[PDB]
Order: structure tokens, then C-alpha cells, then sequence
């Protein structure tokens, strides 16, 4: 695999979004991954609707602003036969009634792949598939106060992850890190991104729950 990868360079990633005070990170992580896969398949980058996922993927196991999984989101899209665009189905940061409209569907998937729980495997996926959905332990104030540099939290857990984010690449500094897209707005961290310790024994469990939708 390459020494470094940054899918933002090839137009696979939309601008940073903000989930607000709602446990919908799994939804933003899911749309981020689909946005990347739909781009590789059609050459068109279209911001997807997290709200659509929040209001309708309950049957698949998601709990709106109370949490969920990226995989459940992917499963919903497959079951649903589509997913509305961010433009047609705006984000409200609160659970509402399902308002899915197939006429505005701009994305779709035929399932998902769960990556082996190894950083080595996550690297291959990132290098050969595009942005990957992952979960990390972001429950420390060090993460809340993150501004710049390679994020390393000594008290991080590789077992219990509580924040779904998006890996858009990886690299090293002149020391290795994963390029992670968060959904807390562009004012947090590095323009909404965070460089997290890579090859430091699955730091914060970044490779424990990795996956992506198949298009
Ligand atoms: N321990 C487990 N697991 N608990 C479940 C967690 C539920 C849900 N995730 C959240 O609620 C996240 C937790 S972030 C860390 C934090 C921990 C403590 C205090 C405070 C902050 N909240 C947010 O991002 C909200 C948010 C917080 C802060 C600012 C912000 C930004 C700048 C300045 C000031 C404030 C802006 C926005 C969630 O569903 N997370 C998923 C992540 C995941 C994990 C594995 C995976 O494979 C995919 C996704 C999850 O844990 N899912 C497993 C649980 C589940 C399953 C089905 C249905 C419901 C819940």
C-alpha cells in the first residue's frame, strides 16, 4: 500500500458537516462513506441526507439522536432502495417522522463489508476503496479540546468506541496517523479533521468497527 493516502485530493469528500446536539454521528459517518462510494461509481459528488437516516432507519436498529451504527444505515439504504440528497432532505438535528421520497433518491447500495479488526487491513481498505466508516473512543476531554497535531490519548479504549467518524486517508509526519473526518463542524480540530495515532496498537479502537457500503 502507498506510504500516504488522502482521498480529499480526488474529490471523494464533501465539506465538513455538523451533527449538533444529536447522537447522529453514525448517520454522518454513513453518508460520508456512501458519498465516497457513489463518487467512485458515478464521478458525481452529492451530499447525502443524514436526516433521512435519522428518521427512517429505526427498523434496521438505529435510534435517531440516541445512537446507531453505520452498518444499519447501509442496510437501510439497501432495503429502502435509495437515499435522499442532503438538499432535498435537510438536517434538523432532531428525530422526525420518515419523509423519504424516492423521487429525490440520489444514492444506493447493495450491502456493506465489515473490515477485519486490524489496522493493517484498514490501511488496505482505505488505500483501495476510498473513505472508510470507523468508530473510535472519543469520550475524553482531550478529544473535545483537540485543535491540531497527531491525537494520542493514553486513556483511550480499543474496546468501547462511542463516536462514528470517517477515515479519508493516512500518512506520517517528519509519527504515523489516520486522516479522520469528524462531524462536529469545521471549527473543531483541523478544519473539522483530526490526525489520529496510526499503528499504535489500534489506538482508540479505530480499526475495531471499520466498514463501507458496496455500490
Ligand atoms: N459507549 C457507547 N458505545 N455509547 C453510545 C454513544 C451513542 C452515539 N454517539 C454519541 O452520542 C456521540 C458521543 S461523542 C463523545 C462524548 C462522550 C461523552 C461525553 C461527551 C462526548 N455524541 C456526539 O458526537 C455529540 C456531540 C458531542 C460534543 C460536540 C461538541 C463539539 C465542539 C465543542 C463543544 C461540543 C458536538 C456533538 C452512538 O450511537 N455512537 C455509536 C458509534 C459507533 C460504534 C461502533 C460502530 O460499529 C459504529 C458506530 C455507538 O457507540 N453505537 C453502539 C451503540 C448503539 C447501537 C444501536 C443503536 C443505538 C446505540
Amino acid at each position: 500500500a502507498p506510504r500516504s493516502v488522502d482521498w480529499r485530493e480526488k474529490g471523494y469528500v464533501t465539506p465538513v458537516k455538523n451533527q449538533g446536539q444529536c447522537g447522529s454521528c453514525w448517520a454522518f459517518s454513513a453518508t460520508g462513506a456512501l458519498e465516497g462510494q457513489m463518487f467512485r461509481k458515478t464521478g458525481r459528488l452529492i451530499s447525502l441526507s443524514e436526516q433521512n437516516l435519522v428518521d427512517c432507519s429505526g427498523p434496521q436498529g438505529n435510534e435517531g439522536c440516541n445512537g446507531g451504527l453505520m452498518d444499519y444505515a447501509f442496510q437501510y439504504v439497501q432495503d429502502n432502495g435509495g437515499l435522499d440528497s442532503e438538499e432535498s432532505y435537510p438536517y434538523e438535528a432532531t428525530e422526525e417522522s420518515c419523509k423519504y421520497n424516492p423521487k429525490y433518491s440520489v444514492a444506493n447500495d447493495t450491502g456493506f463489508v465489515d473490515i477485519p479488526k486490524q489496522e493493517k487491513a484498514l490501511m488496505k481498505a482505505v488505500a483501495t476503496v476510498g473513505p472508510i466508516s470507523v468508530a473510535i473512543d472519543a469520550g475524553h476531554e482531550s478529544f473535545l479540546f483537540y485543535k491540531e497535531g497527531i491525537y494520542f490519548e493514553p486513556d483511550c479504549s480499543s474496546e468501547d468506541m462511542d463516536h462514528g467518524v470517517l477515515v479519508v486517508g493516512y500518512g506520517f509526519e517528519s509519527n504515523k496517523y489516520w486522516l479522520v473526518k469528524n462531524s462536529w463542524g469545521e471549527e473543531w480540530g483541523m478544519g473539522g479533521y483530526v490526525k489520529m495515532a496510526k499503528d499504535r496498537r489500534n489506538h482508540c479502537g479505530i480499526a475495531s468497527a471499520a466498514s463501507y457500503p458496496t455500490v
